[PDB]
């Protein structure tokens, strides 16, 4: 074993990823690193890595239970959500769930998408440069979507997002903030929850209400726990990468151009981003393996934990050619930016859709956008990209 270093390795600000990512990822073998909280892990970096240990059966999520895993939070949840389940249990949930989300569903929504991104954009036209990207733009987006699909009011965005944000911390100040807010959001989904079943409506958690009232497919705790996973995914995500995909497209100026010129590009470029611009502050959520296993030069031994840093897989030079370039129509484009194998999102679909639109409508419209003051980047949190994001035109 390696001696361990400290993770996460950062930066927060901008789109780079630390050195320490390229160093171990040039290096054979695994390395160890130490998270605040939890027992050190195995760190894979490489693209041949990170998809083996993501998606090879030999690895569990479900055995992280067995463990005090590595981690940026102290409060572990341990929720009953299919991201923290193997097969059988995970198939079980997400062939319920999924439904609701596939490209065939969710492209009904590319209209109501497109009219909410121009609206926002008369709004942002109509108050005066400077406009925030975030607030005016990347999270009413999002959150308007999942808000809907769910059946949480978009009315009570300012109550869950001050949830989210509590239990997204990794600071070490209020370290308990993530454990309590969490309490606090699930009473409120409670009683989004008792609502439902005294007045079932068209959403997803009258959905979920069925399939276990009715058809005993999920556990209470499954139904309380799902529906607080796809709340904060469903809109944190895309409300990250919004502003982060726009920060890249203009620092880099010649690609906002190309897609002024060549807007068929949109999707190409949306995957392009999905490769490149990182979302987590740190790697993806610990696998354990289930028997002895080698990978990227190492012997995992049964019973220890390897952490997937997909942004860094993201830019293996053994697999996309000049890693730390955008090329935009860059080909046979197998990032792993949603993950890979059993727990690949859920929500990709979705979130291409929604990056789709809203990089669509900010290109008509505001063809001569610019950064107009300081972007305050999220630190110490889950996740990375602009919390504001000050812009003019
Ligand atoms: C830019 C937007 C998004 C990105 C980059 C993203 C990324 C990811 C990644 C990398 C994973 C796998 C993590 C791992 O294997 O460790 C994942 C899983 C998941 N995501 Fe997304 N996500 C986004 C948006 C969404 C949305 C809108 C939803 C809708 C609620 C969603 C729901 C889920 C779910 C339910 C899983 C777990 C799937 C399973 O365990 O089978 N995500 N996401
Ligand atoms: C509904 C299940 C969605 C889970 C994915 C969300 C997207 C993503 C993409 C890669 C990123 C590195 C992580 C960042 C973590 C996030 C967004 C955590 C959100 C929060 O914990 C949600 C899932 C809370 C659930 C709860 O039950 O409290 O997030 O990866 C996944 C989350 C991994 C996590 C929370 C790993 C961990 O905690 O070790």
């Amino acid at each position: 074993y390696p001696e361990s270093l400290s993770y996460p390795f950062g930066p927060d600000e901008g789109l780079a990823l630390s050195e320490s990512y390229t160093r171990a990822r040039d290096t054979d073998g695994l390395i160890r690193v130490k998270l605040p909280y939890g027992e050190p892990a195995w760190l894979a970096t490489r693209y041949e890595d990170a998809r083996l240990v993501l998606g090879d059966a030999r690895f569990s999520r479900a055995l992280s239970e067995e463990h005090d895993p590595p981690r940026a939070r102290k409060f572990n949840a341990q929720a009953k959500s299919m991201f923290n389940m193997d097969a059988p249990d995970h198939t079980r949930l997400r062939r319920l769930i999924s439904k609701a989300f596939t490209i065939r569903r969710v492209e009904e929504l590319r209209p109501k998408v497109h009219d909410l991104a121009h609206r926002l954009i008369d709004d942002m036209l109509a108050k005066g440069e400077p406009a925030d990207l975030v607030a005016d733009y990347a999270l009413p987006i999002p959150t308007t979507v999942i808000c809907e699909l769910l059946g949480v009011p978009f009315e009570d965005r300012e109550k869950f997002g001050r949830w989210t944000d509590a239990i997204l911390s990794t600071s070490t100040l209020n370290p308990e903030e993530g454990r309590v807010k969490r309490m606090e959001l699930v009473g409120y989904i409670g009683g989004i929850i008792a609502a439902r079943r005294a007045q079932p409506a068209d959403d997803l958690i009258s959905g979920m209400i069925e399939a276990r009232d009715v058809q005993d497919k999920l556990t209470e705790q499954e139904l309380l726990d799902h529906c607080i996973g796809l709340l904060i995914a469903g809109h944190e995500t895309t409300a990250s990468q919004i502003p982060s995909f726009v920060y890249a497209l203009l620092d880099q100026p010649q690609h906002w151009k190309r897609l002024l010129d060549d807007p068929e590009l949109i999707p190409s470029a949306v995957e392009e981003l999905f490769r490149f611009v990182p979302l987590g502050s740190g790697s993806a959520a610990p696998r354990y393996a289930r028997e002895d296993i080698e990978v990227g030069g190492t012997l995992v031994r049964a019973g220890e934990p390897v952490l997937v840093a997909l942004g860094a897989a993201n830019r293996d030079g053994l697999r996309f050619e000049d890693p730390e370039e955008i090329k935009l129509d860059r080909p046979s484009n197998h990032h792993i930016g949603f993950g890979h194998g059993i727990h690949h999102c859920l929500g990709a679909p979705l979130a291409r859709l929604e990056l789709q639109e809203a990089l669509r409508a900010l290109l008509e419209r505001l063809p001569t956008l610019k950064v107009a003051g300081d972007i305050a980047w999220k630190s110490e949190m889950m996740v990375r990209g602009p919390r504001s994001m000050p812009v003019g035109w």
